[PDB]
């Protein structure tokens, strides 16, 4: 009992989740601009059968859906598509008008093979100020790949109970460094994996690594206590810089 595009939301999505092809979300706030768009897009629609999904999502109810698209929040009406498979975003760009050849364009491109997925980042603080340097996606390279400075990075998620029963330690480890004689050479830097992709191909939380100055392809993953103590050990004894 269904048009060729449907509506997402809670009775769809996982029939549209495990359908094994992409999916392409309209966003849009009214119901109106909703059936609108949706005529404006049909076509489209059309010529993809089987190969791409297409549906409607109500954006006053389910907006915050948005953000897992890699879209900005609030900005609407918007387009997107999930590569359900790789689980890969592609969102097209709020800022331009949604069309139907604009989108043509922006669809042919995705099935081409021709954009690159989206990389979720948190923004790149503008501030660096607390003793345990924030990385977020978009100054991983630039933090933790440094290779003049020793760096102990922690992958973490705010949902974990053992993320968080490690926090004031780790907060601790941050400050005592950040007020040595190490300060200049030594690294202690965190970030929350759940809220960026980083290359690093995480198991579990907390997960703790060194990637040592001059050795950056060879990263040490911790495997200790987790007393703040056995990870100062851990960063004298791994690191280029001996620091403790």
């Amino acid at each position: 009992g269904s048009p060729l595009i449907g509506e997402i939301g809670p009775e769809t999505y996982s029939d549209y989740m495990s359908a094994g092809i992409p999916l392409a979300y309209i966003f849009a706030e009214t119901a109106e601009e909703r059936k609108e768009l949706s005529d404006k897009l049909k076509p489209i629609a059309e010529a993809q059968r089987g190969v791409i999904n297409f549906g409607t999502i109500d954006a006053k109810a389910f907006g915050a859906h948005a953000g897992n698209l890699n879209l900005k929040t609030d900005k609407f009406p918007a387009f997107a598509i999930q590569e359900v498979a790789k689980n890969q975003k592609f969102p097209f760009d709020q800022e331009k008008e949604i069309t139907f050849e604009a989108i043509k364009a922006f669809v042919d491109d995705f099935v081409a093979g021709k954009i690159e997925p989206s990389i979720k980042s948190e923004p790149i603080p503008e501030k660096q100020e607390g003793p345990v340097t924030v990385v977020v996606a978009k100054n991983y390279n630039e933090i933790v790949l440094d290779d003049t400075k020793d760096v102990l990075i922690e992958f973490y998620a705010p949902w974990c109970g053992h993320c968080k029963a490690l926090a004031p330690k780790y907060e601790e480890l941050g400050a005592l460094y950040a007020k040595s004689e190490f300060k200049d050479r030594v690294v202690i830097a965190k970030v929350d994996a759940t809220a960026n992709d980083v290359p690093d191909e995480i198991q579990g939380f907390p997960t703790i690594k060194l990637y040592p100055a001059g050795a950056k392809g060879q990263p040490v993953t911790y495997s200790g206590s987790r007393t703040v103590e056995d990870l100062i050990k851990f960063i004298a004894e791994n690191g280029k810089y001996k620091a403790a």
